[PDB]
C-alpha cells in the first residue's frame, strides 16, 4: 500500500495532493469518516493559521463559507482539516469544466455579504479562493469563500482600516486604494466588491480580467484603464453585467455598491422577475402624464431603446395582432412596456399563432422582448430610481436599513 | 472537575438534561462551547446511527450540528451544537424571550428540516418539542429551530418508502400506524407529519394537544379522538391552521401532505403573497363562463363565504365606491374577487376615505377582506384546485 499519515483524527496519502493555497501543500484526506483537504502548516505560520481558525469559528456558519471542521497540531507540524471540494473557481474557469455561472457569482456575493455583515474584510478575493463544492445527494453543486489569511475584523464602531496593516493582497486583483500614490481614503469594505467585480468578469468572458493580461493588471488598475469588450454591446444579459460589473470596478470607492446591492440587481433577477417588473413599471405609468418626470425620464434616449419603431422589430404575427388600438406609439418606451403588459395580462385569450411567437409565460415570453430589445430594462431600471421609495419597487432597488 | 477525553471536555456539575434513562453536559469541542451526549455501551449501535445520519443531513441550517464522536472505555461521547432551549420551554415558559421569533416561523424551519431529511430518505419517528431545539442567538441577535435527536431515525434504501414498526421510545406524539399492529399498512415517512401536526397545535394552541392532556394523549390517538377546539371556526387564521393540521393528523397517512407540500400551505403565506393569490384568481377567472366548471366550483357553497351578500359585509365608503360598478353581484364569490382585484389596481386613483377605510397595500389591504370574510381564502385555495397543475398557481400548489 502506498503512505498514510494519522495525527488524531485527521488522516490523509501524501501522493494525494489536492493543490495549495497561498505559500504549504493541500492533500485529500479523511476526517470523522467525513471527505476532507487537508493543509499542513509550518512552525512559522502557527500563529497566523489559529487566528484564520478563530476567525473562522467565531462567525456565523454561512452555506457559501467554507466549512471548517478540526484542527491537530503534531511535533513538527500543524494541520487543518475543512471541506473537501471539487476545484477552484480558477481550475472551474481555466479548463472549462450543470453548474449556472450567476448562480455561481450569486452564491460567491452571498458568502461575501455575510462576511461583510460580521464586520469581516476578506481583502484576497479571487479565482483561486472561491471553492467549488463537491455535489450533495441531489447532485447540487455550489461556490464557497476560502483562505482567510488576510481578514480583518474591523473592531466595533470602526468602518474602515489601514492600507499598511500588512500585505496589500493578490496583485492583478488588489483595490487601486490600497496601492495608489495619494491615499484619498483609507480602504474599506469595498476593496472586496472591486475583486468581486473582477471575478465576475472573469467568469462571464471564461476567462479575461478587466483590467487584461496578467503582466499589466496591478498598473492598469491604478490608471483605471479597464476594457469590458468580451460583453456583447446590443445583447440584454450582457448590456444588464456590464452595468453592474461597471460600478463594482469604479476607482471612486464609494461609488461601489455594497455586497447587499449587488444582490439586488438584475443581473440576478429570475426571468420571472424580470416581467413581473415590466409589468409593475407600466401599470405604475398607465396614467402618468407624458410631460411629468417619470415619462420625460424613461423616454429620455428612448429611441435608441425601442430601434426608433418598435412595430417593425417584432414577428409578424404580433404585428397583426398590435392592429388593434394604433394610439401604440411604435417611438415610445412607455407604450412598448404598455403593449407587453396588455399581452401578457390577455395572453390566454390571444389567437394560437400569436401564443406561438411570443412563448409561453413567464420565461419564453420576456425573453421575446429582451432579446429583441437587449437596453429596454437596463434603461427602464435606471429611469425608475425615480419610483425606487415606493413600496411597490422596493423588492428591485437597494436601500439602507432604517 | 473537568474531565477530558480525547478533543471533548466538559465538567459534570453543568448537567443540561438526561436521557435513556445517556446524560448531557454543557462542555467544549476544538475550543467551541458545544453539548456533550454521554451514552452507555448498551446505546452504542444508536448512537453510531445518530452520528452518521447527522453526517448526512446537518449542513441544513434548522438540523442541528455535529462536531465530533469520542469513544472511552466505559462510555461514548457525542459533541452538537450547543442550544438555549426545548420547543417546550418557548410555548409553556412563562414571558419567554421569543427574541424576534414567531410561532409560523418556527414551525417553518422544524418541517423546512424535516423536509430536508425526508429527501435523505431519512424519517425521524421521534418529533416532538423536547427535541426541537431553540439556537444560541447568532451575532444579529437572530435565534432559530433545530431539529435534533437522531437516535430513533432510520434510513430506507432507495426505493423503499415503509419500514417495520419496532417495539417508539416515550407517549404521546406517535402516529397510530406506528403502535397498532390493528393498521393494514406499514409506517412510512408520514408518521413524522402526523408528529408534526400534533406539534403545530401546541404551538398555535400555546400548550394544547390535540389529542388531549398527557394520560389519555396515546390512547385517544388510537381512538382518532381529536379536537382542535382553541382554533375558533370563524377567524381566518384560524381556519386556515386547521384546514393544515386536520390533513397532517388524518388517521389515513396516506392522506396526510408531505413536507414540501406542508410549505406550500397558506398557513405559512405572508399577508403580501395572500393578496396576489386573491389577484391571480381573479385575473384567471376574469373571462370565464359563469356555468364552466371553474366558476361553478367557486360558487359552490359561495353564499355561506360571502354572507349572503358581501356588499352588507364592508365599510360604507367602500360601498358608496361600488355602487359604480352597477354588475357586481352581492351573492357571488367572483364578484368579491373581482372587486377586490379591481381597488388593488386602481389603489392610488381611489379617494381618500376609500384609500383610508381598505388600509395601505398590500397587508391592511388583504386583512381588510380577510377579517370580514374569515372563509374567503381557505375556499378559493380549495375550489381552485382545479387550475393547480398550471404555471400561473405554481407558488400556491405543490406538484410532485
Ligand atoms: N479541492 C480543494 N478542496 C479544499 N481545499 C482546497 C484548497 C485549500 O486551500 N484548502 C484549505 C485547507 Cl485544506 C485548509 C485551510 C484553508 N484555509 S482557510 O482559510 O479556508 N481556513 C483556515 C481557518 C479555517 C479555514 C484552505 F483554503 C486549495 C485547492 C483545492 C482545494
Ligand atoms: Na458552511
Ligand atoms: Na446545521
Amino acid at each position: 500500500e502506498t503512505s498514510v499519515v494519522i495525527v488524531g483524527k485527521i488522516s490523509f496519502c501524501p501522493k494525494d495532493v489536492l493543490g495549495h493555497g497561498a505559500e504549504t501543500i493541500v492533500y485529500r484526506g479523511m476526517f470523522d469518516n467525513r471527505d476532507v483537504a487537508v493543509k499542513r502548516i509550518l512552525p512559522e505560520c502557527f500563529s497566523f493559521a489559529d487566528r484564520e481558525v478563530q476567525l473562522l469559528r467565531e462567525s456565523d456558519e454561512h452555506p457559501n463559507v467554507i466549512r471548517y471542521f478540526c484542527t491537530e497540531k503534531d511535533r513538527q507540524f500543524q494541520y487543518i482539516a475543512i471541506e473537501l471540494c471539487a476545484a477552484t473557481l480558477q481550475e472551474y474557469v481555466e479548463q472549462k469544466d450543470g453548474l449556472e455561472p450567476i448562480t455561481l457569482l450569486q452564491q460567491t456575493t452571498s458568502g461575501l455579504a455575510h462576511l461583510h455583515s460580521l464586520n469581516i474584510v476578506h481583502r484576497d478575493l479571487k479565482p483561486h479562493n472561491i471553492l467549488i463544492s463537491m455535489p450533495n445527494a441531489h447532485g447540487k453543486i455550489k461556490a464557497m469563500i476560502s483562505d482567510f489569511g488576510l481578514c480583518k475584523k474591523l473592531a466595533v464602531g470602526r468602518h474602515s482600516f489601514s492600507r499598511r496593516s500588512g500585505v496589500p493582497g493578490t496583485e492583478g486583483w488588489i483595490a487601486p486604494e490600497m496601492l495608489s500614490e495619494d491615499c484619498k481614503e483609507n480602504p474599506t469594505y469595498t476593496v472586496d466588491i472591486f475583486s468581486a467585480g473582477c471575478v465576475f468578469y472573469y467568469v462571464i468572458s471564461e476567462g479575461s480580467h478587466p483590467f487584461g493580461k496578467s503582466l499589466q493588471r496591478q498598473a492598469n488598475i491604478l490608471l483605471g484603464a479597464c476594457s469590458l469588450d468580451c460583453l456583447h454591446p446590443e445583447k440584454h444579459e450582457d448590456v444588464i453585467a456590464r452595468e453592474l460589473i461597471e460600478k463594482m470596478i469604479a476607482m471612486d470607492p464609494q461609488k461601489r455598491p455594497s455586497a447587499k446591492h449587488v444582490l439586488k440587481h438584475p443581473f440576478f433577477w429570475s426571468l420571472e422577475k424580470q416581467l413581473q417588473f415590466f409589468q409593475d413599471v407600466s401599470d405604475r405609468i398607465e396614467k402618468e402624464s407624458l410631460d411629468g418626470p417619470i415619462v420625460k425620464q424613461l423616454e429620455r434616449g428612448g429611441r435608441a431603446v425601442v430601434k426608433m419603431d418598435w412595430r417593425e422589430n417584432i414577428t409578424v404575427p404580433l404585428q397583426t395582432d398590435l392592429r388593434k388600438f394604433r394610439t401604440y406609439k411604435g417611438g415610445s418606451v412607455r407604450d412598448l412596456l404598455r403593449a407587453m403588459r396588455n399581452k401578457k395580462h390577455h395572453y390566454r385569450e390571444l389567437p394560437a399563432e400569436v401564443r406561438e411567437t411570443l412563448g409561453s409565460l413567464p420565461d419564453d415570453f420576456v425573453c421575446y422582448f429582451t432579446s429583441r430589445f437587449p437596453h429596454l430594462l437596463a434603461h427602464t431600471y435606471r429611469a425608475m430610481e425615480l419610483c425606487s421609495h415606493e413600496r411597490l419597487f422596493q423588492p428591485y432597488y437597494f436601500h439602507e436599513p432604517p
